[PDB]
């Protein structure tokens, strides 16, 4: 049977806010035939919630050996406050619980499009170093920030507000994810 793919995270995971089907988890679920996708993403939720999830989660999974877990979450800590610090740190104690029941792959939360030169930055650094971890690890990753940063940067039209994609922005993050789903 199929692989399983379970994936965290907040809204941009979830797929706030266009139509079942259309968020980038649920485009990549309809592109390959063998994986089946499973989200766990929830609206509003911080980092520290995430791991509250992947425990409730935990403490009933199945052992399997093919399993990966996808892990994206912290702009809203970011807009509320929290510094680069906090929220890779809390970041790397989700990723060391997953692990245990699979193998992670990492998403790199997309900009905060209202303060490029202010809140935008923490994520940047966030970013930043998650790819060092990943390195370091042999973790993949998936860089969903570089991606929406050159389409916005030439004019393609992505974002639904200060940090929502829209639809386009939605596609093209299927296919940046899609790039690493489809080699496993
Ligand atoms: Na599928």
């Amino acid at each position: 049977n199929a692989m399983e793919i379970i994936c965290f995270g907040d809204s941009i995971t979830r797929g706030y806010d266009v139509p079942y089907g259309r968020g980038w988890v649920e485009i990549c679920d309809a592109s390959i035939e063998n994986v089946n996708f499973t989200n766990y993403g929830e609206d509003g939720c911080s980092v520290q919630g995430m791991i509250y999830n992947i425990e409730n989660w935990a403490v009933t999974a199945v052992s399997d050996p093919t399993r990966h877990i996808f892990l994206m979450c912290g702009t809203n800590d970011i807009l509320q406050g929290r510094d680069s610090t906090y929220v890779y740190k809390t970041l790397v104690k989700a990723i060391e619980l997953a692990s245990t029941k699979g193998m992670v792959i990492i998403g790199l939360e997309t900009q905060i499009d209202s303060d490029m030169d202010g809140l935008d930055l923490v994520v940047r650094e966030v970013n930043e170093q998650l790819k060092a971890y990943a390195a370091e690890h042999n973790i993949k990753v998936i860089d969903f920030y570089t991606t929406l940063f050159e389409a916005d940067q030439i004019g393609q039209i992505v974002f639904a507000g200060e940090v929502h994609p829209n639809e386009r922005g939605y596609r093209l993050m299927a296919y940046k994810a899609l790039e690493v789903f489809t080699r496993l």
